[PDB]
């Protein structure tokens, strides 16, 4: 039991309110050391081994990005608890189907989703691969900030739904999936279908059509993450430069409309 200096006494933590649970343990809101709000996820002894659930530890301290949720410090020798930084809006998919969802239109949506893909990019640089991007595993915070972090057929690209090849171009047809999650504001993606129709159909060349008022650059897009050909899908450094500059170059005649 040898440990880096990412290593905190268990008294510093302060496990306050549960956010929630699931089959991996849990995570709750909380205090490390005198203040300093704070996520603290758990590992339940009974699920994984202890190798298991700090692997995202061994690449959570190497990863430094202002869009990846920052790890803070470890407690390795079992009970587990990861520490890391706290987002105080909850997943993007909750944010964006609750309360203030109704009130989010396109400026703000495509923000949000520059920033997504911000991280993707730099995800990306460093020859990672997520595996599972969707609104839901996206964590917002203050000022409408998002940062990426932490069975999923409809956001999966079909190369990885059908033959198990995940690349970071099969990322990038998940970010677009999550473009229809921003542009309905949470909806499950391909409505009032289950998961064969998906697979079936996507295989014979259908694609989500262009969502409620969705301006029809952003579909384009969308429709440029869902190439078949995965080597075809843009990066994420372009997906980034689109969105940042989206009401500049793309669309600078936009007027709000009902709801984006
Ligand atoms: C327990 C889960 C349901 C939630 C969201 O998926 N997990 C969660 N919520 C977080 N925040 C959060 C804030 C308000 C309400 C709720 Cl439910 C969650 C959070 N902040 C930082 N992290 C991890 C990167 C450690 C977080 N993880």
């Amino acid at each position: 039991l040898a440990k880096d200096a990412w290593e905190i006494p268990r008294e510093s933590l302060r496990l306050e309110v549960k956010l929630g649970q699931g089959c991996f343990g849990e995570v709750w809101m909380g205090t490390w050391n005198g203040t300093t709000r704070v996520a603290i996820k758990t590992l339940k002894p009974g699920t994984m081994s202890p190798e298991a659930f700090l692997q995202e530890a061994q690449v959570m301290k190497k990863l430094r990005h202002e869009k990846l949720v920052q790890l803070y410090a470890v407690v390795s020798e079992e009970p587990i608890y990861i520490v890391t930084e706290y987002m105080n809006k909850g997943s993007l998919l909750d944010f964006l189907k609750g309360e203030t969802g109704k009130y989010l239109r396109l400026p703000q949506l495509v923000d949000m989703s520059a920033q997504i893909a911000s991280g993707m990019a730099y995800v990306e640089r460093m020859n990672y691969v997520h595996r599972d991007l969707r609104a839901a595993n996206i964590l917002v915070g203050e000022n409408l900030v998002c940062k990426v972090a932490d069975f999923p057929i409809k956001w999966t690209a079909p190369e990885a739904a059908l033959y198990g090849r995940f690349t970071i171009k099969s990322d990038v047809w998940s970010f677009g999936i999550l473009l229809t999650e921003l542009t309905t504001k949470g909806r499950v993606p391909y409505p009032g279908m289950v998961n064969r129709e998906v697979l079936d159909q996507v295989e014979r060349g259908y694609r989500m059509p262009c969502p409620p008022e969705c301006p029809e650059s952003l579909h384009d897009l969308m429709c440029q993450c869902w190439r078949k050909e995965p080597e075809e899908r843009p990066t994420f450094e372009y997906l980034q430069a689109f969105l940042e500059d989206y009401f500049t170059s793309t669309e600078p005649q936009y007027q709000p409309g009902e709801n984006l």
